[PDB]
């Protein structure tokens, strides 16, 4: 009962934790993309398949962004709902 | 009570969100591996430590895959169980 | 009721699953950083912006680590709390 609330609070906290981890990993991913681009641009050039790659990176980066936004909104909703619990 | 159900529904939705985010990040990871392979193959060759790297990438990619599969199954189970709630 | 416990157990299991996935992806990330470093060191050298990059990678890697540690602790707490449920 009170046991239930504490558990729920712990699970909601845990979702915040995991969201935070995925966010930091997204920044790591973008840092790796930067490094690869610095090498590809310098070593390879040249265009074409790398244009495919660039757009593919962009597409997936944007879906992660949208997912993280949706997850942020859901997190605040969940935290609000947790706080209204009897 | 009904408050509890809404919270639970929100937490389950949140797990789906995070699963989706991790899936998209996995695709980003594979895109970065592709780019690194394109450079390594071209610049470095050559074999050996990069064979270690390739198998290491494969091993970890496979555990993520298996984890995502297990997570998908768990998600459907959770969603089924949520729906059976009184 | 018992329905509630099973759901909660499923959600806690699901958090463990996602934590595991993020952990494996972190190892993949470090493997990609290794490969990029092997190319940058060989092709580019040279220092400076790559020193920025190295510290940036380090900073974010450390926050993921700390987040994963915090998430591990939260997971054990949640699992303990789940087990004390009536």
């Amino acid at each position: 009962a009170g046991a239930g609330q504490s558990n729920d609070s712990g699970i909601v906290q845990q979702q915040s934790n995991l969201l935070r981890a995925i966010e930091a990993q997204q920044h790591l991913l973008q840092l790796t993309v930067w490094g690869i681009k610095q090498l590809q641009t310098r070593v390879l050039g040249g265009g074409g398949r790398w244009m495919q790659w660039d757009k593919e990176i962009s597409n997936y980066t944007n879906t992660v962004y949208r997912l993280l936004e949706e997850s942020q909104n859901q997190q605040e909703r969940n935290e609000k709902d947790l706080l209204a619990l009897a």
